[PDB]
Protein backbone atom coordinates (compact mmCIF):
# COMPACT_ATOMS: atom_id res chain seq x y z
CA UNK A 1 0.00 0.00 0.00
CA UNK A 2 3.13 2.08 0.44
CA UNK A 3 4.01 4.59 -2.30
CA UNK A 4 6.88 5.25 -4.64
CA UNK A 5 8.18 8.61 -3.34
CA UNK A 6 8.70 10.16 0.11
CA UNK A 7 9.19 13.81 1.08
CA UNK A 8 11.18 14.93 4.04
CA UNK A 9 11.33 18.62 4.83
CA UNK A 10 13.29 19.83 7.81
CA UNK A 11 11.66 23.24 7.85
CA UNK A 12 8.18 22.51 6.55
CA UNK A 13 7.58 18.94 7.56
CA UNK A 14 6.49 17.44 10.83
CA UNK A 15 7.31 13.92 12.12
CA UNK A 16 4.35 14.44 14.41
CA UNK A 17 1.66 15.37 11.87
CA UNK A 18 3.29 14.62 8.50
CA UNK A 19 2.81 11.72 6.13
CA UNK A 20 5.70 11.96 3.67
CA UNK A 21 3.63 13.42 0.89
CA UNK A 22 4.80 16.55 -0.90
CA UNK A 23 1.96 18.43 0.73
CA UNK A 24 2.72 17.08 4.18
CA UNK A 25 6.34 15.95 4.27
CA UNK A 26 8.01 14.26 7.22
CA UNK A 27 10.49 16.37 9.11
CA UNK A 28 13.27 13.77 9.46
CA UNK A 29 14.90 10.84 7.72
CA UNK A 30 14.72 8.85 10.94
CA UNK A 31 10.95 9.24 10.88
CA UNK A 32 10.83 8.27 7.21
CA UNK A 33 12.76 5.00 7.43
CA UNK A 34 10.47 3.95 10.27
CA UNK A 35 7.63 4.05 7.81
CA UNK A 36 9.38 1.97 5.15
CA UNK A 37 7.78 -1.48 5.37
CA UNK A 38 9.56 -3.13 2.46
CA UNK A 39 12.39 -2.70 -0.03
CA UNK A 40 12.98 -1.14 -2.48
CA UNK A 41 13.14 2.10 -0.54
CA UNK A 42 10.92 4.77 -1.95
CA UNK A 43 12.74 7.63 -3.63
CA UNK A 44 13.18 10.22 -0.90
CA UNK A 45 13.17 13.96 -1.60
CA UNK A 46 14.58 16.61 0.71
CA UNK A 47 14.73 20.40 0.93
CA UNK A 48 16.65 21.87 -1.95
CA UNK A 49 19.35 24.00 -0.45
CA UNK A 50 18.77 26.37 -3.36
CA UNK A 51 16.29 29.26 -3.35
CA UNK A 52 15.33 28.17 -6.82
CA UNK A 53 14.05 24.72 -5.97
CA UNK A 54 11.80 23.51 -3.22
CA UNK A 55 12.77 19.89 -3.48
CA UNK A 56 15.81 17.79 -4.18
CA UNK A 57 16.57 14.07 -4.20
CA UNK A 58 18.22 12.84 -0.97
CA UNK A 59 22.03 12.69 -1.08
CA UNK A 60 23.75 9.35 -1.64
CA UNK A 61 25.42 9.66 1.77
CA UNK A 62 22.21 10.48 3.57
CA UNK A 63 20.39 7.64 1.84
CA UNK A 64 23.05 5.08 2.70
CA UNK A 65 22.90 6.13 6.37
CA UNK A 66 19.12 5.82 6.48
CA UNK A 67 19.24 2.41 4.86
CA UNK A 68 21.94 1.18 7.27
CA UNK A 69 19.65 2.10 10.10
CA UNK A 70 16.65 0.60 8.34
CA UNK A 71 18.24 -2.80 7.82
CA UNK A 72 19.50 -2.95 11.37
CA UNK A 73 16.01 -1.97 12.51
CA UNK A 74 14.64 -4.90 10.46
CA UNK A 75 16.58 -7.21 12.79
CA UNK A 76 14.54 -6.70 15.97
CA UNK B 1 29.70 16.03 24.83
CA UNK B 2 27.08 18.13 26.59
CA UNK B 3 25.49 19.95 23.66
CA UNK B 4 25.17 18.46 20.11
CA UNK B 5 24.54 20.73 17.10
CA UNK B 6 22.57 19.57 14.11
CA UNK B 7 21.98 21.62 10.98
CA UNK B 8 20.16 20.44 7.89
CA UNK B 9 20.91 23.63 5.98
CA UNK B 10 24.54 24.03 6.99
CA UNK B 11 25.70 20.89 8.72
CA UNK B 12 27.48 17.77 7.54
CA UNK B 13 27.43 14.16 8.81
CA UNK B 14 30.54 13.72 6.66
CA UNK B 15 32.86 16.52 7.87
CA UNK B 16 30.94 17.71 10.91
CA UNK B 17 31.44 16.62 14.48
CA UNK B 18 28.40 18.17 16.10
CA UNK B 19 30.25 21.28 17.26
CA UNK B 20 28.45 24.58 16.78
CA UNK B 21 31.09 25.37 14.16
CA UNK B 22 30.88 21.97 12.44
CA UNK B 23 27.37 20.73 13.05
CA UNK B 24 26.09 17.36 11.99
CA UNK B 25 23.45 17.41 9.29
CA UNK B 26 20.91 15.05 10.88
CA UNK B 27 19.85 13.67 14.24
CA UNK B 28 20.37 10.29 12.60
CA UNK B 29 24.10 10.79 12.52
CA UNK B 30 24.14 12.65 15.83
CA UNK B 31 22.64 9.73 17.79
CA UNK B 32 25.19 7.42 16.19
CA UNK B 33 27.96 9.39 17.86
CA UNK B 34 26.50 9.20 21.37
CA UNK B 35 27.87 6.13 23.20
CA UNK B 36 26.68 6.86 26.73
CA UNK B 37 23.86 8.51 28.70
CA UNK B 38 22.73 11.06 29.66
CA UNK B 39 22.32 12.57 26.22
CA UNK B 40 23.89 15.85 25.28
CA UNK B 41 21.52 18.75 24.86
CA UNK B 42 20.50 18.81 21.20
CA UNK B 43 20.15 22.09 19.31
CA UNK B 44 18.65 22.28 15.80
CA UNK B 45 18.22 25.10 13.27
CA UNK B 46 15.05 27.20 13.55
CA UNK B 47 19.12 30.51 14.65
CA UNK B 48 19.32 27.71 17.22
CA UNK B 49 16.34 26.30 19.12
CA UNK B 50 16.68 23.31 21.44
CA UNK B 51 15.34 20.11 19.86
CA UNK B 52 11.57 19.60 19.94
CA UNK B 53 10.75 16.88 22.43
CA UNK B 54 8.73 15.41 19.57
CA UNK B 55 11.87 14.52 17.65
CA UNK B 56 14.07 13.92 20.70
CA UNK B 57 11.74 11.11 21.71
CA UNK B 58 12.34 9.45 18.33
CA UNK B 59 16.09 9.88 18.55
CA UNK B 60 16.24 8.52 22.10
CA UNK B 61 13.95 5.65 21.14
CA UNK B 62 16.03 4.47 18.17
CA UNK B 63 19.25 4.97 20.16
CA UNK B 64 18.19 2.40 22.77
CA UNK B 65 17.49 -0.15 20.07
CA UNK B 66 21.04 0.31 18.78
CA UNK B 67 22.79 -0.31 22.12
CA UNK B 68 21.56 -3.90 22.20
CA UNK B 69 24.11 -6.35 20.82
CL1 LIG C 1 17.23 12.33 10.75
ZN1 LIG D 1 18.06 -4.75 1.99
ZN1 LIG E 1 18.43 4.90 28.62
Amino acid sequence: GHMAELYVSDREGSDATGDGTKEKPFKTGLKALMTVGKEPFPTIYVDSQKENERWNVISKSQLKNIKKMWHREQMK
